[PDB]
């Protein structure tokens, strides 16, 4: 049983051709959206925030962004 996947780019609202500085910028912007006190009024917001760290953190590298882009193909 394989679960459905969304890409880290999409999570972050960042382009396919994003540079890791771009990713740093979205991460702030979004992290606010999905942090508590919001998180009370959406059970989805905490799930979304959980992507945002995982998504950022990978895409925040030249290496890691690229390896995941290659391996998610």
């Amino acid at each position: 049983h394989m679960l459905a996947k969304e890409d880290y780019y999409q999570i972050l609202g960042v382009p396919r051709n994003a540079s890791q500085k771009e990713i740093k910028k979205a991460y702030y912007q979004l992290a606010k959206k999905y942090h508590p006190d919001t998180n009370k009024d959406d059970p989805k917001a905490k799930e979304k925030f959980s992507q945002l760290a995982e998504a950022y953190e990978v895409l925040s590298d030249e290496v890691k962004r690229k390896q995941y882009d290659a391996y998610g193909s």
